[PDB]
């Protein structure tokens, strides 16, 4: 018999925090049903370079995000906006969840997004303590080596932002209003004082800096290691090697390899939970007080439908045997970030000397900065607070080498064989597309549910007058407009790059190859000759302009639109699957029953401003507080860390 | 308690036959653990047109091979030979298995393949009775409507095969040696006597015909329906609506929704089997005599590793708790068919009249014939019996409309918007690539195991002398050579098509667009000027010819090789996962224990000559005989059908 | 033996409501003798477009009101007033009765007709609660798309009704006296406030509007379905697939395919009822308290 009252389902980035601190300051019984094992000895997972295939045997050079021993492999339905191609994205399969197989970034999400996007009691001032706690527990590290590329970028940014402060435009992309009127770009000289983008009081929404924060820890020996949720919260110091708590944590049980099917359910008080061991046997943990769901964005709603709470007509049509509650918002409104790709060529006598120290390393991992921007001026879909508050919209990145897939490499002909390349990425942060998740089999936890996520749907003109069908075209074309404005943003930095590199004693030439520059200069001409109505030319049938200028600009837009659909990566940064206000209240509690609550990244009512690791950790901390009834994690001193072994 | 001795795992195309006839002529207890439900009322699955989205609501127009309510969705590892892209292929999820979601073809596999490719006791003469039985039980139907396109093709084929009979070449592609020296091409006039490619004594390996055989049955009303393994063997007449046998079949139990985890195992006699109901509860069926595995190519080896029999070092490394037998051939040697794609354009006054009646229908389903060919003359990888026996290598097809993916459509610019197109396909039948399957989680039946399947790997020249590194280049480049020879075959029919269409009173013009003709005429010139050594120019570094002719031919090969990698579909026709001689004997029995046997398409030691439905049905019939001890299905009169309701 | 005391004969539009709510708030034994089966899976009956022959195979394009698998087919005697021609009209044959094969409209019947046409205890004020209940249970839906034809009609109607209000005639056809003297014609512009002809207090006897109320329900997927008495009151949630009640409704039995011949009768207390199963056998349900007739 396996009676319990604390029942966590999944040791993700939020499961570990919740379980660790809940067991630290409470003496209930805790079972953590995890379905993965602890890769404490696997050299590929500990060494960060193993992320880049140092240990793969020659036959099978793949990344852990694809390997089925490491990650769940859902396959999404075809994307009607990207030529009906189906993507595979990964939830982790290990203690610590996705953190075991991630890229280790720590962007906390600025003041603006939570203050004006999150409900009462979750404002930036109400949770920033939790964020301090988690960034303290990890204690990530930066790189401190010089690279002339980042300096070039940041001085070009200063050049351009000085024009932007003048001319009085209130929402241009290099503007910050917490710093008076000017974002604090990091200085450019030996040992300049650093800019920390994750500042405690969220001063910097827009800024420029020079390296990122990754979850490594330099060891005394000289080798760097992965530092993740399983590594910190649940290691040999607290949990027995068989899955039992140690001393102070004695009421803490970890069933490592256990997939939960559903939560058996009585009255409206869920009473029991079923799991399947590796040896094939069902068991049942009895539930006395509560159950916890921390099983990722994708699988959490599936757990809920199989449990019994969800849309009755659909679930009955597929044939789940038990119905509990009719909540037709279960698992709705998924979101994610997106990232197109852009290349540059270099042509000069000493360009090889201009790009040294750009190889990925154990501290940088193929990152060289290099900024974070806001809305472009000519963006039409901005919130009403754009004028008085600055928003985090574009997440600039930079890397050496080639990032485009080998097919695009064949098409453009630009290969890493000819060494003149580096990539700039504008990771959209406020991406619009919204999708939903269902199940197709009421049987067991699969590896692929129904996932619909359509991105770049083009507009179909109708016979309605243009005067009331522009404001549906706008909202349909939103992602295209945002991606194109990001293209403009990257395009209009490269010339300041040319200037500052020529003037810093470097004789090289910079010209974008993918996408080809000529398209972009034509776009710039069209933009600054057509004004805010530049986006009216996505649908040439509505403008009714036969002048060759507008015809050529619309043609340019048309041929350009191929590249965000083709040359991009889909971000793993899923979120927002069981949002507050949709299926749960501000207490994370599930609406319709009394003893089930969801406490993971699915509950976020809005996607945060960065790589969505820290937000889920925060949610775990806060949910610990909510179940506890009193704030202790908020009141713990910042400099107490869990032990590291 | 659920004691049993007949235990079938999976109602595939082979599970249904086995269970139905085993229960017909025997009085044991039979449990059929299936994991799917019976789509007897679903209009999309019954109406064959529903395969082509007549009933899909507008939001979700997808095909059942993608829908997770209908099919398992494994995702293969990236294909290093096709620009590292990952494919998703479908095993069915319903009673009747893949047959529920298939394209309904019935190519039985000729004399040659089984006689010279299958072990003793499985020769063509030893099993052809079973094939007669199954093709009788289905009784498929053909189309009998005229279409001038097929006539054009078949008369061009006659024209060319008359040259091929002369010139004395013994392995050219339009040659048949069972019909003396000449394949029997179907006649071209009103109501000509038909050629049945599935002849009872396998006379026709190579032939030309005019329509295919599909699993429909015209109803009295006027509407056609799907006719499949679940429909025939297990319908309301024999099995209760709760899953119980009727009268004569009273010892027949169907647990519709049950996923098997493993087979609990004692001594070396497997004793028990576990499954998971929809309501989440484990159960256990006790095993008294045998267990049966009919769970498809992909999942069968996975069942075996989770059971305990397989490579010890690997399974121990991932951590399965029980080890039984060390058989490092489990789940090795997967195979499948492949199908590139080719387009044609038409330009003439009455071409629209030349292509009427090519829309897909309830009897044809987008098929218009139109042949089946053998090895091209200049193929270097032929078996030693090529000269004295003719082999089935290329499966010609034809269809109206455009088949290339929308991205290829953008690149070539050829769309179905301009109505001048039809497609010719050369479905390779003796495809070389071989892969293998493993598992990554010893927990439960997932939806995606490790699958490695690499197709178009290019050769990497070394410092070894050419004189002993040509016969590794040959075997590495085999698939490229075969695909290119198929390109030659399709190319050199279109001109006889031009001739016979112009001479049959039709004034139209035919010219291939994808791939572009100019490449192909250059290839033809190079082929007939370079001889059998045309394939030496895949690796220009080895020939050491600087003459511009060879340089241009090698360039043409290089640029052509892009299209089989890009513009093709992967066939769902998996096979050969637990072959005879690898892990089982000629009795299908698993080597190492006494009471487990595999009886599905995974056991085939070689892929058959066609759409691999009939072969698995045959294997089911034969395994019924093997367990029975006496041949009754072979001795049943051919004209007894199971009842249809 | 099939003893009973609640005995409903026919699951029409009135049989379903009666049986459902009678079994909800009472614990007697209920047998519902229906003579039809449940077309829960038949795509033609669920999809409203199937009413207009989307699924008919080419040989037999007919409407369900004619098909004998769906509807009873009485033939009336020749109409001496219409050149002695004989009509065929349909009662439904399914659970839910005629609702299964209908055209899905919801006009409730105004204040006037029941108040001055129906006896004491059935006036509009005495029953309007029940009407609220049923229109609530269905929750029909409207269309919200623009069409210039309806606007043309409604503005012409306004034009003419303005003359009719003047000239003092007290019974002309575009007059309403609950709205003072003028029927409230629906406005004509983008998103004008709608006029609901089935108002709760029966203000509008005469009015103009722009779309009707039909028994569909938009699904999450994008496909509309029939919503009818069998669909609401008697579906898989309450009644077993063999015809037995579920839990709270455990005292509820549905003999799906049973035609009642007569009610065998003793003294002046009817005692028993006979029906004929599909397999041809008579049976007899004993009657303890009452019998119910809801057979059209
Ligand atoms: C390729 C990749 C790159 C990434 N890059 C970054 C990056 O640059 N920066 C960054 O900050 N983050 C990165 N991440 C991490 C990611 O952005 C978040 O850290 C992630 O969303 C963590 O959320 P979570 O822990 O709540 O969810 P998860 O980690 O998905 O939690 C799910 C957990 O529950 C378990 N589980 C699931 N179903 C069951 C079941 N039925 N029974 C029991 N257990 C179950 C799973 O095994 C898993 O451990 C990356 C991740 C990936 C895969
Ligand atoms: C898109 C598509 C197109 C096709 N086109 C053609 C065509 O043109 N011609 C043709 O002849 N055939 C076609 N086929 C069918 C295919 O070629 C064969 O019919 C197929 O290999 C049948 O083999 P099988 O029945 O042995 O395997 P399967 O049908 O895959 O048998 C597996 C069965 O076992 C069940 N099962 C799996 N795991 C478990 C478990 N753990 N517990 C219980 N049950 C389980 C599955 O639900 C399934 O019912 C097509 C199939 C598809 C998907
Ligand atoms: C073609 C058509 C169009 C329609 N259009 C509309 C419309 O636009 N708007 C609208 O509001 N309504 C419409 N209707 C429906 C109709 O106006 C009413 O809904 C109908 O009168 C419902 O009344 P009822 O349920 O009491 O009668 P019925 O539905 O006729 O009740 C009789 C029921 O009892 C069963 N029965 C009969 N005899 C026996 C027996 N001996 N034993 C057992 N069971 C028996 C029958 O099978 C049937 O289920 C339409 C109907 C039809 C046929």
């Amino acid at each position: 018999n396996l009676e319990a009252d604390i029942v966590i389902i999944g040791a993700g980035a939020a499961g570990c925090v919740l379980a660790y601190y809940l067991t630290k300051f409470s003496d209930l019984k805790i079972i953590l049903l995890e379905a993965g094992h602890t890769h404490f000895n696997d050299p590929v997972v500990t060494d960060p370079m193993g992320f880049f295939g140092k240990y793969n045997p020659p036959n099978e050079n793949i990344r852990m995000s694809q390997n089925p021993s490491y990650a769940w492999q859902p396959a999404l339905e075809p994307d009607t906006g990207a030529y009906s191609m189906r993507n595979v994205v990964a939830h982790g399969l290990a203690v610590g969840g996705s953190t075991a197989i991630n890229q280790l970034n720590y962007i906390v999400g600025g003041r603006t997004v939570f203050d004006n996007d999150w409900p009462t009691g979750w404002k930036y001032d109400d949770i920033k303590k939790y964020f301090r706690r988690v960034l303290a527990d990890i204690s990530p590290i930066r790189d401190g080596t010089k690279v002339n590329l980042t300096n070039t970028i940041l001085e070009s940014m200063r050049v351009l932002a000085d024009q932007q402060v003048s001319s009085g435009v209130p929402v241009d992309f290099l503007i910050n209003k917490a710093t008076g009127g000017l974002p604090n770009i990091e200085q450019t000289y030996q040992g300049a004082p650093i800019v920390n983008l994750n500042d405690y009081e969220g001063i910097n929404s827009v800024c420029g800096f020079k390296s990122y924060y990754v979850g490594v820890n330099q060891l005394s020996d000289g080798s760097y290691i992965r530092k993740y949720a399983g590594n910190t919260y649940l290691n040999s110091y607290y949990v027995d090697s068989n899955g039992f708590g140690i001393g102070k944590f004695s009421n803490l049980r970890v069933i490592s390899d256990a997939v939960v099917d559903r939560i058996h359910f009585e009255g409206q008080r869920a009473v029991s939970v079923t799991y399947i061991d590796k040896k094939g046997n069902l068991h049942s943990v009895k539930v006395h007080k509560e159950v916890e769901i921390c099983s990722g964005s994708f699988f959490t709603p599936t757990i809920l439908q199989r449990s019994g709470i969800g849309d009755f007509s659909y679930l009955s049509s597929i044939g789940v045997p038990d119905l509990v509650y009719n909540n037709p918002l279960v698992g709705q409104g998924l979101r994610n970030h997106y990232s197109p790709i852009t290349q540059v060529s270099v042509t000069g006598p000493d360009a090889a000397a201009f790009l040294s120290n750009t190889a990925a390393g154990p501290t940088n991992m193929s990152f060289r900065g290099a900024g974070m921007l806001g809305y472009h001026k000519l963006e039409p879909n901005k919130p009403s607070n754009a004028g008085s508050v600055t928003y985090r919209k574009y997440e600039l990145l930079v890397t050496g080498g080639v990032a485009i897939s080998a097919d695009q490499q064949y098409l453009s002909g630009i290969s890493s064989s000819t060494g003149n390349y580096f990539a700039l990425i504008a990771d959209d942060i406020r991406f619009a597309p919204v999708g939903y998740i269902k199940i197709g089999t009421p049987n067991f936890p699969r590896d692929t549910p129904k996932i619909f996520f359509n991105t770049f749907v083009n507009y179909t003109p109708t016979t309605d007058p243009a005067d009331q069908q522009w404001p549906v075209a706008q909202k349909t074309l939103a992602p295209l407009i945002s991606a194109l404005l990001g293209y403009d943003a990257i395009y209009q930095i490269v010339q300041q790059m040319k200037v500052v590199a020529v003037n810093a004693g470097f004789n090289v030439t910079l010209q974008m190859a993918y996408p080809p520059n000529d398209l972009l200069v034509e776009l710039h001409n069209g933009l600054n000759t057509y004004g805010i109505n530049w986006w009216h030319y996505f649908v040439p049938s509505l403008v009714n302009d036969d002048t060759p200028a507008g015809k050529l600009f619309a043609s340019t837009l048309s041929k350009l639109s191929y590249y965000p659909r083709s040359g991009a990566h889909l971000d793993s940064h899923q979120s927002c699957s069981c949002s507050i206000g949709g299926t749960v209240d501000t207490e994370l509690k599930v609406i319709g029953v009394e003893n089930v609550r969801v406490t993971d990244l699915s509950a976020a009512p809005h996607p945060p401003g960065g790589n969505t690791w820290c937000t889920a950790a925060m949610i775990g901390a806060r949910a610990t507080d909510l179940i506890l009834g009193k704030p202790l994690v908020a009141n713990l001193p910042p400099e107490d860390v869990p032990v590291f072994t």
